[PDB]
């Protein structure tokens, strides 16, 4: 017989880990990293907070049980992610219009999302911006989902390129899903404004879209509050929406996966019925949540002394990005550069477009050990006072 | 705008999770819970293990780092699941032919399994024993494949109907899939003899069936090594298959969703090609698996003063399910059951089926606050000296 396996074809590269197997096959000393997709500290590592080694050790001494969780989770990580996402004394809260479901991670979260509408609505179509998160895509295809690409980035005054993004949403029907990053804007950095948030959720609510947001970021461009603004601009006028939100780079839990679907209907009755076909989803899946993730973020959250120390690491890594970017445009300058990096500045996240070509983004890798991905992304985070001036001349080198 | 949500219809009830909801709520306070596949010690506690604890001390005190594990886990895991399954010189081993992907538990290996086949495949239906764990149809259904069902389970007689197995099975076309358990059949506890499982493996290879194995509780039957006889013997016979298995259970490790999925090709480049996009149909449902589970099942494999440790509490855990099995039978026969209850020593794990009606399984629960599954399973492992007694007693009470 033939084999089953015979005539597969073989997947293409990722291309935010197709660089990193490039970069550790590098044997050249002094080689940097700003391809990669996670925070590194003043010295280039990515730590354990002490929030989570606390609250660690707290789980070690008093874990009696390794029993399996619920299908959607530790109760108090839901509520605990609902006042995150919507304010403590949101009306979607009292009135029980939310439901939150443990997930692993916020691709997990979204994965979820995406079952959960293709088997149980007439869901066909999400949109999602150009660019964007390149797993967004294949989350949404996994499902049968059509995915369609909305403008977002002006390349040429590194803005939001706001007139073309409402004309290039004209052809979304009512009933389709439209992605929205709820802050830090993966890769570009680029924002929208509270009245341009405003602007978006009034309009989604006459076009009659279902809205998605993508919230991996919270408290790395502002703050916890207010990365949240335009979230509940979206919350306080629709009856319904999706948040995928994700505990991997704001508490570093990267590895243990720790996310959050949560589902928001018109009223109790609805979500409650919409949540049980979601569990379902879940439980044909993954069946239920890894536990010691989300207990880490469940016990410092609830626990106002953690939640104290943790939110002065979240400052940490917020403001250290905010001075490599400073110091990037800065250095930039100090080295030659004649192209005006500013825009840098303006932008939220680890993420920005260098606005290098694929060509000068592959002279940097063979050239200088410089990797970056090839749309030009570069992760602000894995840049140090040791590494910024290399870093820096080999740019210069090859504008 | 009419609501997307707003004409979904609620999921009805899981089998065995929505069974586990009543009892937590049931106030009676001799309840008894036979339902959910969770090991109880002598205490009725579902304990972590002391070698497990052990490993979470050394984790704690040596991580460094949260950062993403690759798609397919953590190598060592990998390494040490394949010596399990196949054994330390097998030759799949040593001719590379196999690649393990760590997964959030069983389920999660199963349903990473179905998506790389639904989406890179030709497969449109899996054979799936009658009865099964009621999950794996959802499982299978929801990546897209058909599901049917093979006869096994003679319930005049109370044991394996190889001759009905056999025939059910022929109308399987090459290039279906056909699911097996390792050992300890769930819900009937009833495995094939060697001489069974050999007969299997040399029917698969003519027909041309591509095995699945769902392999959940290895070491609960007669031992690691044993328990992995039937399988061993596929993989000295076949060119591909497929194994999803669990550390759920013979380590106690639950809510930490501790699994692999094993593809087993003909070679090593198909291999390897095929599990590329195997670690495709990954990235796009949770993108990487959960670290804490198999970081610990990892360390107490690789140590072998750890590894000494569990192996003896899993030896213990076995032999008090025999043990319980022999009370259980004793035990109904001293409170007046009179019916012969002999086969439940014959069979093997934690699931037996009681040959209870589901209107006595109904009456036990309302009526004595007995929770078994409708079909008649009942947890062995759920059984203590102490709730053995009230529970005889209300079995003999509804026969
Ligand atoms: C036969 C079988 N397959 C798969 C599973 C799922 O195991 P896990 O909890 O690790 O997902 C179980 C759990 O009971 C099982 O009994
Ligand atoms: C990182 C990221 C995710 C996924 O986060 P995980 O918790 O690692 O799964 C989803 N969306 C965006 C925009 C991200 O940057």
């Amino acid at each position: 017989h033939v084999g089953t396996f015979e005539n597969i074809t073989a997947a293409p590269a990722d291309p935010i880990l197709g660089l990193a197997d490039l970069f550790r096959a590098d044997e050249r000393p002094g080689k940097i990293n700003l391809g990669i997709g996670v925070y590194k500290d003043e010295t280039g590592k990515t730590p354990v907070l002490t929030s989570v080694k606390k609250a660690e050790q707290y789980l070690l001494e008093n874990e009696t049980t390794k029993n399996y969780l619920g299908i959607d989770g530790i109760p108090e990580f839901g509520r605990c992610t609902q006042e995150l996402l919507f304010g403590k004394g949101s009306a979607l809260i009292n009135d029980k219009r939310a439901r939150t479901a443990q997930t692993p991670g916020g691709t997990g979260a979204l994965r979820v999302a995406a079952d959960f509408l293709a088997k149980n609505t007439s869901v066909k179509r999400v949109w999602v911006s150009n660019p964007s998160w390149p797993n967004h895509k294949s989350v949404f295809n996994s499902a049968g989902l059509e995915v369609r690409e909305y403008a977002y980035y002006d390349a040429e005054n590194h803005t939001l390129d706001f007139d073309a993004l409402i004309n290039s949403l004209n052809e979304a029907q009512a009933g389709d899903v439209v992605l929205f990053h709820g802050c830090c804007h993966n890769p570009t950095g680029i924002d929208p404004t509270l009245e341009q948030w405003q602007t978006l959720a009034q309009l989604s609510v006459e076009k009659g879209w279902l809205p998605l947001f993508d919230f991996a970021y919270q408290g790395f461009a502002r703050g916890l509050e207010e990365d949240a603004e335009g979230l509940r601009a979206f919350a306080a006028m629709h009856k319904e929406l999706i948040v995928a939100s994700s505990y991997s780079k704001n508490f570093g839990l990267y590895n243990e996966r720790v996310g959050a679907c949560t589902l928001v209907a018109a009223d109790s009755e609805t979500v409650d019925r919409a949540f049980s076909q979601m569990k379902a989803a879940i439980r044909a899946n993954y069946s239920n949540p890894p536990a010691h993730g989300a207990s880490v973020v469940a016990t410092i959250l609830s626990n106002d002394a953690l939640r104290a120390i943790w939110e002065q690491e979240l400052t940490d890594m917020r403001q250290r990005i905010q001075r490599m970017r400073q110091l990037f445009v800065n250095t930039l300058q100090e080295k030659g550069a004649n192209r005006d990096f500013s825009f840098i500045i303006k932008q939220n996240g680890m993420f920005s477009f260098s606005g290098l070509t694929k060509e000068q983004v592959l002279r940097l890798r063979e050239e200088f050990g410089v990797y970056a991905v090839a749309s030009g992304r570069v992760n602000v985070a894995g840049m140090t006072p040791d590494n910024m001036a290399p870093l820096c001349e080999a740019i210069v080198a090859v504008l």
